[PDB]
C-alpha cells in the first residue's frame, strides 16, 4: 500500500469510553482498568464491552491511522457509524454499523455476519486502518509484515459519519492488560 500520506491524527473521546477504561492524558492510549474509573454514566458510553471511539468524525475523503497491539491477547479495531448502539449486547457487523477485525483465542477474524477467518502469516504488532469514504472501502494492513493486506470491506453502507472504533478486550486471564496505542505519523 501507499496510504501513509492520507495519515490523520486520531485522539480518543473519553465521553464515549466504557467506565472501566483509562485513557492517557494525550488521548492516544487506552487500557482496561482493574475497577470502575470514577466517572458519571452518560448515553454515549459503551456499557457492556471495553470500547471507546475516536473524537474525529469522517463523512468524506481518504483517512489512514495505525494502532499498536503489542502483547495483547484480544482486541477489536476498525470504524463504525456515529449512530451505533451503545447500551446492551450486540454483534460487530456491517448491518449494525461496524467495519472491524479482531484477535480472539489465537485467531484473527473479520467482523462480518457470520465472521470471516483471516490468514495472517506474521502476527501483527501494529495495524494500519484505511478508509475511502467515497469508494465505500475499509482496509486493514499488517505494519509488522511490510504493510501486507489483512482484509478489505468493499461496497460499504456507511450511512452517515464514521468514527474510529477500539475495543481493548477483557482481561479475565491477566494476560491482556496492555494498552491500545495510536502510533505517531
Ligand atoms: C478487568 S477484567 O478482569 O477484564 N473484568 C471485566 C469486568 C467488566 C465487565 C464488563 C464491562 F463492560 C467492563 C468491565
Amino acid at each position: 500500500h501507499h496510504h501513509h500520506h492520507h495519515m490523520v491524527h486520531i485522539t480518543l473521546d473519553r465521553n464515549t469510553a466504557n467506565s472501566w477504561l483509562i485513557i492517557s492524558k494525550d488521548r492516544r492510549q487506552v487500557r482496561m482498568g482493574d475497577t470502575h474509573q470514577n466517572v458519571s454514566d452518560n448515553k454515549e458510553r459503551f456499557s457492556n464491552y471495553p470500547m471507546v471511539l475516536g473524537a474525529q468524525r469522517f463523512s468524506s475523503g481518504k483517512m489512514y491511522w495505525e494502532v499498536d497491539v503489542t502483547q495483547k491477547e484480544a482486541w477489536d479495531l476498525g470504524v463504525c457509524r456515529d449512530s451505533v448502539q451503545r447500551k446492551g449486547q450486540f454483534s460487530l457487523s456491517p448491518e449494525n454499523g461496524f467495519w472491524t477485525i479482531w484477535l480472539w483465542q489465537d485467531s484473527y477474524e473479520a467482523g462480518t455476519s457470520p465472521q470471516t477467518t483471516l490468514h495472517i502469516q506474521v502476527p501483527p504488532c501494529q495495524i494500519g486502518i484505511f478508509v475511502d469514504y467515497e469508494a465505500g472501502v475499509v482496509s486493514f494492513y499488517n505494519i509488522t509484515d511490510h504493510g501486507s493486506l489483512i482484509y478489505t470491506f468493499s461496497e460499504c453502507v456507511f450511512a452517515g459519519p464514521l468514527r474510529p472504533f477500539f475495543n481493548v478486550g477483557f482481561n479475565y486471564s491477566g494476560g491482556n492488560a496492555a494498552p491500545l496505542k495510536l502510533c505517531p505519523l
